[PDB]
Formats: C-alpha cells, structure tokens, sequence
C-alpha cells in the first residue's frame, strides 16, 4: 500500500471542499507546484490531482497548469475531474499525466468507457465509484460489486472508490479486495489520520489523502513509514 498526496484545484489555487450537509469551500496560501515537489522530495511516489475548474465546465480544464505540472514533477501524476471523453484523456496523457480518472459516465455510457480503456490501456486508466451503502453498496441504482464485475472481466486494473458518507469504510474495501485479488484499489475519503493509513494496510493499493496532509495532522514521511512493509 502507498501514499497518494492530492491536491484540489480551483484557477490554480489550492482549495479544498468540504462536504456533509453544505459543500464549503476552503482556500489555501500554497502553491500547487510548489506543494507537489515538497510531497515529491519528502518521498511520495504517485501524486493525484483533482481538477475542479475543468469538473465545473470542460471548456476551461486547466491544461496548461497541468502540463507544466507533469514536466517539473519527476514521479507518477495521476489526474481527474469529470473527465469524460477520449480526446480528454488523450490530451492529458500527452502532457506526461500518467494516469487519467474517469468515471463520471460508468453507467450511462459503459460503452465509451471500455473504449478508452482497449485504446490507451489498463494501467494508464483508472476508473472512479462513487459508493454508498442502501441494503447493498450501489453506484451514485447498480450494485457497485456488479459494475466492478463487468469492468473486471474487460481488464480494468485501477479504481478509485469513495464512500461517500465519509473514519475511512474498511469494511468497504476489505471485501471488494476479498472478492476481486486483482484490482488496485484506491482509498478515498474519511482519512483522518495514520491509524486509517494502518487499517488500509494490505487492502487496497494506494490511499488518496488530501486535507490530512494540508492541515498538517500527519506528515507525507509518516504516513509513507506506517505503510512500509
């Protein structure tokens, strides 16, 4: 299991979004460059970045900040936000982003999305789930166990699933893990300090954490030695 620093990005400031009952909104001094070359030189070896402004609207995706941060950062940088066509993703790879995350258009276009997947292949492609629990754990009306099924079976190697309730759902991934060996799990949301790093451990493949490493509850060397095997 390794660390995945992220960062969020809204016209090139660092921010992130709180959520619950009301999405607020909290902007943060440091530079994003800057930022990722401090995770980078502290020992991070996959970076994520969310691209909230190209989310929002795909005729402003930041591409140019993008670029510029793929060529300086000499690690894996992975990259999402309501990404949602071939020539998205193509134009991301191009950049040096090693990693694109889809998801947005899972269900309502499985189609587009197993061709993004034959034509750039399955360790370039990540595939982003949301996740709650009903009776089941379901899309967000498809059990999410069962769309995982289907994209298995075509060669998807990546996901980045979220519980989005949330510390982190270990039971959530302990059994996607127990029924699918296979898929690099990515763990998303609810990480609130080293003892959810601890808990992952062995379980999924990487852990996204964002706001834990901004507000400095834990440090990228700490979180990188709990996960050391």
């Amino acid at each position: 299991t390794q660390i995945i620093p992220a960062l969020d990005l809204i016209d090139g400031e660092v921010v992130r979004l709180v959520k619950g009952d009301y999405e607020q909104k909290k902007v943060y001094k440091y530079n994003p460059l800057k930022k990722f070359k401090e995770y980078e030189k502290a020992g991070a070896k996959e970076l994520h970045l969310v691209d909230l402004t190209g989310a929002k609207d795909p005729s402003k995706r930041q591409f140019a900040l993008i670029e510029k941060l793929a060529k300086e950062v000499s690690v894996n940088l992975q990259v999402g936000g309501g990404i949602r066509s071939k020539e998205e993703v193509k134009a991301l790879l191009d950049c040096g982003v090693k990693r694109v995350v889809i998801g947005s258009m899972a269900i309502k276009d499985a189609t587009l999305c197993l061709e993004i997947l034959k034509e750039f292949g399955s360790e370039a492609i990540v595939l982003a789930l949301d996740t709650i629990l009903k009776e089941d754990y379901v899309v967000a009306d498809k059990k999410l166990m069962e769309v995982l099924d289907f994209y298995s079976n075509k060669g998807l190697k990546h996901i980045l699933c979220t519980d989005i309730s949330k510390g982190v759902n270990v039971r959530l991934y302990k059994l996607i893990h127990e029924i699918f060996p296979n898929i690099c799990i990515q763990a998303s949301g609810g990480v609130a300090s080293l003892k959810d790093l601890e808990n992952l451990k062995g379980i999924c493949s990487g852990v996204i954490v964002g706001k834990a490493l901004l507000d400095g509850v834990f440090s990228v060397e700490e979180g990188i030695r709990c996960l050391a095997n």
